[PDB]
């Protein structure tokens, strides 16, 4: 059966998107506000130099926290996230951060060259420019793999938008309080996205495609904290980072 999409699915649908539209800007014009990308001399990768230098991190750090700042705008958007308490909010925020950044970096990704291309050759994001900010071949190789799976389901926006916020509401995150409800939250939104798929995309198994990329996240999202450890065991890193992102991953 394919029932059509509700009043309050195709209104869910219009928030979503609408929200999205506020907080995500595809032309990339604020990166120049960013401490500026830094690319050293490091043709090998060696572990010992990058964490002596840690090049890319002052502009990765700023490009991540202002994302954050773009998701946390968003999830106040999402419907039903405002019924949940300020303490479930933030526990779904800082624990989905990364995997939510990881969803929105695929829009200027790019399957030409296997880069995130956000304007002219400055803020070109190779894998090379990941590893100048410290990270290892454990996450890049995965996230790489991911930002190709995910790009290759070729998402109409408000596929793109409602994974998004699934992803924010999921009760399944540690230190939550009402499950339930925030369960509840999860399944109007995942219902949309099934209505949704079933009604509107064309052919030629994307709910359960999907699904697997939530899952695929959680494994990138322990691998990313893993690495961030190792980050901030790194002498005077912090001053690389900002107070947001430090909070966040802390
Ligand atoms: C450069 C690649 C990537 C890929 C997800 C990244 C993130 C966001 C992003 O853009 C999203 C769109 C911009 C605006 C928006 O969200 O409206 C782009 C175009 C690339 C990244 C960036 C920093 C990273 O490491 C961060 C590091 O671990 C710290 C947490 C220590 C800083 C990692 C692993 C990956």
């Amino acid at each position: 059966l394919r029932p059509k999409l509700s009043e309050e699915q195709q209104r869910i649908i219009a928030i979503l998107l609408d929200a999205h539209h506020k907080t995500y800007d595809p032309t990339y014009s604020d990166f120049c506000q960013f401490r500026p990308p830094v690319r050293v001399n490091d043709g090998g990768g060696s572990v010992t130099l990058e964490l002596s230098q840690l090049s890319m991190l002052p502009h990765l750090a700023d490009l991540v926290s202002y994302s954050i700042q773009k998701v946390i705008g968003f999830a106040k958007m999402i419907p039903g996230f405002r019924d949940l308490t300020s303490e479930d909010q933030i526990v779904l925020l800082k624990s989905s951060a990364i995997e939510v950044i990881m969803l929105r970096s695929n829009e200027s990704f790019t399957m030409d060259d296997m880069s995130w291309t956000c304007g002219n050759q400055d803020y070109k994001y190779r894998v090379s420019d990941v590893t100048k900010a410290g990270h290892s071949l454990e996450l890049i190789e995965p996230l790489i793999k991911f930002q190709v799976g995910l790009k290759k389901l070729n998402l109409h926006e408000e596929e793109h938008v409602l994974l998004m916020a699934i992803c924010i509401v999921s009760p399944d995150r540690p230190g939550v309080q009402d499950a339930a409800l925030i369960e509840a939250i999860q399944d109007r939104l995942s219902n949309t996205l099934q209505t949704y798929i079933r009604c509107r995309h064309p052919p030629p198994l994307l709910y359960a495609k999907m699904i697997q990329k939530l899952a695929d996240l959680r494994s990138l999202n322990e691998e990313h904290s893993k690495q961030y450890r190792c980050l901030s065991f790194q002498p005077e890193c912090s001053m690389k980072l900002t107070p947001l992102v430090l909070e966040v991953f802390g």
